[PDB]
This record gives structure tokens, C-alpha cells and sequence, in this order.
């Protein structure tokens, strides 16, 4: 509980350090991906990395120090997957190292219970073409068909090594449902002056929110059907910059910061009159680049990375890393008791995300974060 404390920790560390590499890449678009699932098999490629690679590694995930890494993964994804049968989630890791590679022995038992079915041994060299028919369609079923075509173009041929693919969706399904009743057609402002229609949901009710002054902006905690996982949703009170009115929160946040700012502990409830956007967000990025500006350098190089502890085949080394991760947010929810007249006796805030924002959708139970992006527009 303190051991795998310290995980979540580095974790959400990681998490917000690849937020903002991808956030400079799409200075004004939308970002999301899933920092849990790909530290999950970068946390897997670790135990068959060793020297120079292991530590870089272990410096940019920040695994520092960490004990019992690969037990503290072992329960996030029990959870994870004990949850994907209650809710309408799914968080596929996957990594997929090629048959010249004969994995030693104990890399495979060290890594069998932590790491269930997250490592397959496939022949990408010999049989390409039909190794990804398998992972294409293999894939489309752990995901329940939303992701047909895992594989690019190019993203594998003869001389695929290893490969990370992280195929994760969820279809949001709220506490307090909203009232499609209430959904209208209205502007979503993407700049001080621009705005781009958008069915933005209403509702007014009781959510524990804050001030965050620093900042000057706003957080406020949108919890999914019995409490599972939240969503919190960072809204500056208003767009203060040339651009999407995130930059000063941007350059404010790290792993410290965002700890804070999105602590529940000091925020407290109040009868809010909230309007989201109702949005659909799929995105497939290459965290290749953003990887190695972070410090893993090795660990894509076939004449530097050091995977003794996994193989000893040489030429082997991080291939390609796919991620996909597709987010929607309707008014799906279930039904919720309302105190008697929060008038009075509660705050009546409101939060009108109806601008951009940035939002985390976090595991209450271990507080780690599942899905973490920004809406800077539809």
C-alpha cells in the first residue's frame, strides 16, 4: 500500500512529463493517451533490460525507487481488468518480441504472473505477413472490435524485434447522469475569439470542486458510476492568452503541481450548474520521439540497447511503439439522490467547460491515471 504507493507516484510523474512533450507537438490540438498502459510495458521491457538501458529506463518512468515494481503493476492490472467487465472499458498492453529472440528462461517466469498475457513471442521475421493478420484480429477482440486495424503501413516488417502495442477505449457512463434533454447545440471557444459548434451537455448538481488561484482556473471532480474512476476536468476561468488559454497551466504543471491541484482532499462539494462538451476523442500517436527527448535513447538503438536479462540474439532492441486510445463522453449515466435545497446550505458554483481544458480520467482506488488528454477543440 506504501510500496506500490510509491509507484503510482512515478507513474503519474511520467504521465504529466509525456503530457507535455505531446502537448508541444500539437500545440493546439487534441491530446490522449494512456500513461498506465505504457508504463505498463515499458515496466515489462525493464526485466529483459540490463546496464545502461535498464537505468534509463528506470530514469525516465521513474522507477527510481521503487520496489517490487512489477507487483505494483500486477495489482493496477487486476484492477484495471476486474474493472473492464463492470464498465465499458477496456486496456489492452501488449508486447510482442520476435521468435529469434530465445527468451531465457527466467525472464519468462520472472514475468509470468505480473505480466499475464501482456508478452507474446510472434515471427515477424519469417512469417510477417501473417503474424499480423493474427495481431490485426487478435487485437479486434480484446477491444471488442474497436480497433480493426491495430497495425499501420509501415509499423512492422522482416526486421521487427520487439513491439509495444497499447490498444485501450472506454465509453464514459457517469454517477449522475445527463439529461439528453438538456444537450444543445451551442459554441465551443477554441481561442479568446474563435468558437466551433458543439453539443455541450447540461446539468446542475452537487461535485466536489476548488479554486485553483496559482493558476487562476478551476478543477472539479466527475466521477464515473460508483466511483471507480473520475474525471477531472482543469478549466482555466477564462482563455487569458494567444492561443487555447492553457499555456500558463501548462508551464506551472508537474508531477508536484498536478498532484495538487487535483487533490480531493482540499476540495469540498457544491451544488454546480456544469456544462461539458459531449465528445468522442480517438487518437494514435508514435511516442518514439517524445520517448527519447525524455532520455530513453538506448532502448530503440539496435547497436546500443542491452536486452542481456530477455535475450542474448543480437540486433535486437524497441522497434516500434503503437498507441491508440479512443475516449467518449455522453450523457450515459446512472440515476442520483439530490440533498434537499443545496441553495442554501452549499456553495452554487458553476463550471462551464465550454473552452479549452485539460482533464485525467484517474483510478480512485490506487489514484493512478488511466487516460489523461486536452480538449482543445472538436
Amino acid at each position: 500500500q506504501g510500496s506500490m504507493d510509491a509507484l503510482q507516484l512515478a507513474n503519474s510523474a511520467f504521465a504529466v512529463d509525456l503530457f507535455k512533450q505531446l502537448s508541444e507537438k500539437e500545440p493546439l490540438g487534441n491530446v490522449l493517451f494512456s500513461p498506465i498502459a505504457l508504463s505498463t510495458s515499458l515496466s515489462l521491457a525493464q526485466v529483459g533490460a540490463k546496464g545502461d538501458t535498464a537505468n534509463e529506463i528506470g530514469q525516465v518512468l521513474h522507477f527510481e525507487n521503487v520496489k517490487d515494481v512489477p507487483f505494483g503493476f500486477q495489482t493496477v492490472t487486476s484492477d484495471v481488468n476486474k474493472l473492464s467487465s463492470f464498465y465499458s472499458l477496456k486496456l489492452i498492453k501488449r508486447l510482442y518480441v520476435d521468435k529469434s529472440l530465445n527468451l531465457s528462461t527466467e525472464f519468462i517466469s520472472s514475468t509470468k504472473r505480473p505480466y499475464a498475457k501482456e508478452l507474446e513471442t510472434v515471427d515477424f521475421k519469417d512469417k510477417l505477413e501473417e503474424t499480423k493478420g493474427q495481431i490485426n484480429n487478435s487485437i479486434k477482440d480484446l477491444t471488442d472490435g474497436h480497433f480493426e486495424n491495430i497495425l499501420a503501413d509501415n509499423s512492422v516488417n522482416d526486421q521487427t524485434k520487439i513491439l509495444v502495442v497499447n490498444a485501450a477505449y472506454f465509453v464514459g457512463k457517469w454517477m449522475k447522469k445527463f439529461s439528453e434533454s438538456e444537450t444543445k447545440e451551442s459554441p465551443f471557444r477554441v481561442n479568446k475569439t474563435d468558437t466551433k459548434p458543439v453539443q455541450m451537455m447540461n446539468m446542475e448538481a452537487t461535485f466536489s470542486m476548488g479554486n485553483i488561484d496559482s493558476i487562476n482556473s478551476k478543477i472539479i471532480e466527475l466521477p464515473f458510476q460508483n466511483k471507480h474512476l473520475s474525471m477531472f476536468i482543469l478549466l482555466p476561468k477564462d482563455v487569458e492568452d494567444e492561443s487555447t488559454g492553457l499555456e500558463k497551466i501548462e508551464k506551472q504543471l508537474n508531477s508536484e503541481s498536478l498532484s495538487q491541484w487535483t487533490n480531493p482532499s482540499t476540495m469540498a462539494n457544491a451544488k454546480v450548474k456544469l456544462s461539458i462538451p459531449k465528445f468522442k476523442v480517438e487518437k494514435m500517436i508514435d511516442p518514439k520521439a517524445s520517448l527519447e527527448n525524455l532520455g530513453l535513447k538506448h532502448i530503440f538503438s539496435e547497436d546500443t540497447s542491452d536486452f542481456s536479462g530477455m535475450s542474448e540474439t543480437k540486433g535486437v532492441a524497441l522497434s516500434n511503439v503503437i498507441h491508440k486510445v479512443s475516449l467518449e463522453i455522453t450523457e450515459d449515466g446512472g440515476d442520483s439522490i439530490e440533498v434537499p435545497g443545496a441553495r442554501i446550505l452549499q456553495h452554487k458554483d458553476e463550471l462551464n467547460a465550454d473552452h479549452p481544458f485539460i482533464y485525467i480520467i484517474r483510478h480512485n482506488k490506487t489514484r493512478n491515471i488511466i487516460f489523461f488528454g486536452k480538449f482543445s477543440s472538436p
